[PDB]
């Protein structure tokens, strides 16, 4: 959240670049791809290349026609950006997909689908960096792109063998009930009672208070749905709830 803002001063922190047509700006994103489609290329040059996205950003490429079409066109660039071996290239794709979520809004849908799992599978990294610029690329796509489809993806991962990921899995379900509003969660109802259900019988502290967090604020969106639940629970996690 230090780590947050720190993201968000680096949205900016690049070269300032002008777009003097629709097919410069084309031609701008495929060179992108190019060097981002192959991790042989220089690592420097890549990160310049992440960068530069953030640039055209800046520049209003989303005002562009055709900007989103050239934009799916790099979600294998971003898959192979988000899983290369070095933490500069890795966190810079992070800052990036974090930007392009943080200027599109809803308009980032697809481009969040397709990534997200690659970086969830940065979050139980143990080297620090990687795994923190997972966390906060997650925490700005759900605070910016409210998709429904994108609820299954965090929710899944909340039973991992891994007792980071479940923490960060709960923290993301608390970040997303208290950011987006009711009518984007109203198709996936179920699936937040069950995975709150067994948050909130997780075998770890700091998963379980993180899990009640999420409780009451599908509580707030849910209420006949969120006292169904708690009325099936034995009575010791009741009183954790109204603690």
């Amino acid at each position: 959240a230090v780590d947050e803002e720190d993201f968000i001063k680096a949205f900016d922190d690049v070269p300032v670049v002008q777009i003097y047509s629709s097919r410069d700006l084309e031609e701008s994103i495929n060179k992108i791809r190019e060097i981002l489609s192959d991790d042989k290329h220089d690592w420097e040059q890549r990160v310049n290349a992440l960068k530069k996205i953030r640039s055209l950003l800046l520049a209003g490429a989303a005002e562009y026609d055709n900007f989103f079409q050239h934009l799916r066109l790099l979600d294998g660039a971003f898959k192979l950006s988000a899983k290369d071996l070095r933490s500069q290239v890795v966190r810079e794709a992070c800052i990036t997909l974090g930007h392009l979520s943080s200027v599109l809004g809803n308009k980032f849908d697809h481009g969040a689908e397709a990534i997200m799992p690659t970086i969830f599978n940065l979050i139980p990294n143990s080297a620090k960096i990687m795994a923190t610029s997972g966390v906060v690329a997650v925490r700005l796509i759900i605070r910016h792109t409210h998709i429904p489809r994108l609820i299954p993806v965090i929710t899944s991962n909340c039973t991992s063998k891994s007792v980071a990921v479940r923490r960060r899995c709960f923290e993301f379900l608390d970040l997303l009930l208290q950011e987006w509003q009711t009518h984007s969660l109203e198709r996936h109802i179920s699936v937040l009672a069950e995975t709150i259900k067994k948050g909130i019988h997780d075998a770890d502290s700091e998963a379980r208070i993180e899990a009640r967090k999420c409780y009451w604020g599908f509580h707030s969106h849910f209420s006949r749905e969120a006292e169904h639940l708690y009325h099936t629970l034995e009575s010791s996690y009741q009183k954790a709830l109204q603690s």
